[PDB]
DNA sequence: TGAGACATGCCCAGACATGCCCGTTT
DNA sequence: ACGGGCATGTCTGGGCATGTCTCAAA
């Protein structure tokens, strides 16, 4: 069973937020919206922000977890290299083969599902500080996304979501998450194969649309794109 | 006896849906808008959505079951090559005989009518979560649609039902399968050939686009509306 | 263990001989010197000669054995495909796994060797009918060289050997098979690659050689490709 | 305890042998003359050659054992990475985590020293069969050699030894190795760093040669004859 | 540390490979 | 009865991806 990856902000509108990298500990994590992917160094701290509407009732919940980007992938579950399961490199309250961990937290707490056999953690969910209208949460990836015998490599993507005491759904968001060696540079890079998806494909193609109600459908369609594009 | 690809939705909504993606030399799976074919990969992963109006109750189950969809052998069963069938991989539960499985789902059952030795797959249904309007099952193939001694070219047609708690039926539809080694290649090729094969008569409306598979999954979203005018 | 294919023309000055290729069942079944290759057809009879100086004792026979050319596959048994091993494809005297079968002689043996666990067939040797000075054996191959569970497109080898009653090597010989389904195609396409392998490639380079007595060790050496070479 | 790498010949003029393939990136495994080092994929085959001047004693045996080379890792035991240690190879007959393994052998044995926990593999020695003038014997090195968790990138040596009976050592000789995924490549640098860091002192003569694969040759015949002068 | 410059495992668009199915000549 | 397109699985050199080492400048 794949978990679902819907957005989805429920009725206490439930959404993520990330800060800019370029100061101190960013180049060892940096966020880029145009992809709305996270890139960052093994181990190293990601600071997350929670935003919401209302105010989440008693009990309430924020879990973590990784599905695979990539469909011929998603009903693996995302595990840890065998490499690095077997290193003191815990703090003891996580388990060695949770990919995801929280930092800095004693009340967080880790699931190895029975069933879905999926891995996940979760904390209480607790009020903005007063004065910022957000609740930051630090997460540490434990594998680089790209060890073998783990995600080898395969994209994979984090689905934060907001569930009540009883654990129903409640709100749901999701970021892509890349573990590396430079971010910095891997962030250019894939940056640059899109600022080249876009200029380095111009030609044009025509299409055949019988309906005079079904033209006005494409062309509202079409006339759509061609407002938000040469912007 | 044999079984019918009568399109038989069901008194609830048991249908189809597929997800839109490129063709290009280097994916495992893309659908055929048309042809309501498949082209993925041996052993990959197939992506089948089942959406519906009304919930079926407590009980109802999913079947897979294949089908030559050529007249003159679709009335014989669907089976491995001796090669493959020698062979056991990171499943051990789920026989070898079998052509289709199903990813993840322990909950999963593979059969052979005592009365037809026809291969058959049954896995539990499960409703949308919160937010969500749908299901996705992943099926793996496990067997080229052209390996010697089997299938051997021979086209298919999965047969997936919704049969209730019993076994009887309450649901039905299909879609063509084509394991083959390029998915995108006998794609955009067993394409073509319906896009030159006949000249017809209409008039349609001018409308050109812009992008490469921008535009390749436009004139792509093209298909799917005349349809409804013929059968 | 990967059984010798060392040439060895022993007391008995043994060595193999072939015919053209280009009259009755020619074409489907060619043997090329310059590649010492033979292309044949699945199934189809191929003709071999024997020739010996002198005459083999009381006792002798000929063995025929396949090795995998390359390297990384000389260990693996040659095995015949899983879809042929499964067909009444067979005279009855020789077991349905053995690739290669003798034709005419019912005196033929097969083996299928219990410690190298290798195939392997023998014939009592015969004296050359008088006339000629040789004798003709007859060979035919039962899977395609690209039949997958089998050989699997990887080149084989044949290996004749003259072994005395007890076993003991006498003298061997070998040369390079190719089954398939299209003979003279494939013979002329290889001579082809070949014939584009020495003329396609003319570049000179040259080499710095330490030591006077050694330069005219490479010089006699290189002076002798220049001979056979242009010729 | 750290085993000795000293050349020993003894009184049967014990010495390795190995073939002469090419660069192509193609090439599963290739040796070098020049570095006397082997370069083979993960678990392909390595063809050794084994040649002796006198016929040794009823129950001589060949071991084969790695030992990194660089003096500050030469007391850790080689052994296999975690990843490909999880993993039971179709060679039940040998354990999991020994780095070099033989094929087609079952009278070969594995070894796990309990005083210096050193792995290694033996094999009964097998005179040469007729016609022939040595002895090859069949490995395959069980993982890249830059496993993380495992060699880590570290150079090994290989230490072939010829022990009899009662194991007293009877000769020795050893090569380096590579385990990548392009010994053609990898080679063709390593060996050009050589073919550059070096100046040599001397009068060289020039010989002009025909045909990069020919020229190929005589450099590597070359260089062999360039170590027979060094150490 | 920040940016090259490696090192070394892997993708891949574009050929090649190889069994066949016509159709038509020596 | 041997040259020709054809449906399909697959190889491959040129390039790309991704961790890590190395030297000179805030
Ligand atoms: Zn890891
Ligand atoms: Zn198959
Ligand atoms: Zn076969
Ligand atoms: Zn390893």
């Amino acid at each position: 069973s794949v978990p679902s990856q819907k957005t989805y902000q429920g009725s206490y509108g439930f959404r993520l937020g990330f800060l800019h990298s370029g100061t101190a500990k960013s180049v060892t994590c940096t966020y880029s919206p145009a992809l709305n992917k996270m890139f960052v160094q093994l181990a190293k701290t990601v600071p997350v922000q929670l935003y919401v509407d209302s105010t989440p009732p008693p009990g309430t919940r924020v879990r973590a977890m990784a599905i695979y980007k990539q469909s011929q992938h998603m009903t693996e579950v995302v595990r840890r290299c065998p490499h690095h399961e077997r290193s003191s490199d815990s703090d003891g309250l996580a388990p060695p083969q949770h990919l995801i961990r929280v930092e800095g937290n004693l009340r967080a707490e880790y699931l190895d599902d029975p069933n879905t056999f999926r891995h996940s953690v979760v904390v209480p969910y607790e009020p903005p500080e007063v004065g910022s209208d957000y609740t930051t949460i630090y997460f540490k990836f434990m594998c680089n996304s790209s060890c073998m015998g783990g995600m080898n490599r395969r994209p994979i993507l984090v689905i934060i979501t907001l569930e009540d005491s009883s654990g129903n759904l409640l709100g749901r968001d999701s970021f892509e998450v890349r573990v590396c060696a430079c971010p910095g540079r891997d962030r250019r890079t894939e940056e640059e194969n899109l600022r080249k998806k876009k200029t380095m494909d111009g030609e044009y193609f025509t299409l055949q649309i019988r309906g005079r109600e079904r033209f006005e459908q494409f062309r509202e369609r079409n006339e759509a794109l061609e407002l938000k594009d040469a912007q």
